[PDB]
């Protein structure tokens, strides 16, 4: 209100209206998020607060490859989320449409680190399920991946999950199908879409067809421990996909850059 100043607006979209912002107190960097009360469908507690509050809560403590909650703020019709800002900063997304397919070297540097961010939402007892180039931001300076948006989230359990409000490009046959999916197989499932998207430079399925029929073609050339592990997170069965120490053991993952060097080579 008076504790920051408002720049422009970075988006718009099913997470609300993203700004850029400073932090009066020490210039920090900021974005100020804003969803709307009454489009939002999950609530929890510690007072009502959105979801996405609680999860962040839970995975804003100093490892840092998600985007931290600083504050949050309740007005009569919104919450506003001031979250920590990379500047500069690129999603993942746009990084792709403008570099097309990654070489294998960074979208393994890249990969690895989403792999580091979600085991940390994980053990924070938090799943995202929305994970997605679009949901990654690249501090391009240091070469950092962070995770934003646990809008679609919820506290992860080992039960079933019946609802999903994600990406359905990167959501798994079984919840296409049954509407049924576990937290972590689904997570998988989205970082092989994931990592397709990086590699090939675009999502391997756009239909649902696809998604059930789980044939992965690639469009760009690939290497063999690449298309492997790719192949091995889209297994039609849950149970067929690697855990997170799998993914990060297969060969393909070994030898990863360290952020910093990333950003030397890669990013300029
Ligand atoms: O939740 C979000 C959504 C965003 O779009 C976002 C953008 C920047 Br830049 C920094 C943090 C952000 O966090």
């Amino acid at each position: 209100e008076s504790q920051y100043q408002v720049g422009p607006l970075l988006g718009s979209g099913g997470f609300g209206s993203v700004y850029s912002g400073i932090r009066v107190s020490d210039n920090l960097p900021v974005a100020i998020k804003h969803v709307e009360k009454d489009r939002i469908s999950d609530w929890g507690e510690l007072t009502r607060v959105p979801m996405e509050v609680v999860l962040l809560k839970k995975v804003s403590s100093g490892f840092s490859g998600v985007i931290r909650l600083l504050d949050w703020f309740e007005r009569p019709d919104s919450f506003v989320l001031i979250l920590e800002r990379p500047e500069p900063v690129q999603d993942l997304f746009d990084f792709i449409t403008e570099r097309g397919a990654l070489q294998e070297e960074l979208a393994r540097s890249f990969f690895w680190q989403v792999l580091e961010a979600v085991r940390h939402c994980h053990n924070c007892g938090v799943l995202h399920r929305d994970i997605k180039d679009e949901n990654i931001l690249i501090d391009l300076n240091r070469g950092e991946l962070k995770l934003i948006d646990f809008g679609s989230g919820a506290l992860l359990k080992d039960t079933v999950y019946t609802d999903f409000d994600g990406t359905r490009v990167y959501s798994p046959p079984e919840w296409i199908r049954y509407h049924r999916y576990h937290g972590r197989s689904a997570a998988v499932w989205s970082l092989g879409i994931l990592l397709y998207d990086m590699v090939c430079g675009d999502i391997p399925f756009e239909h649902d067809e696809e998604i059930i029929r789980g044939q992965v073609f690639f469009r760009q050339r690939v290497s063999s421990e690449c298309q492997h592990l790719i192949r091995w997170c889209l297994a039609l069965r849950p149970s067929d996909r690697p855990t997170f120490e799998e993914i990060q053991n297969h060969p393909w993952m070994q030898d990863v850059l360290l952020p910093q060097e990333t950003a030397e080579i890669h990013l300029h």
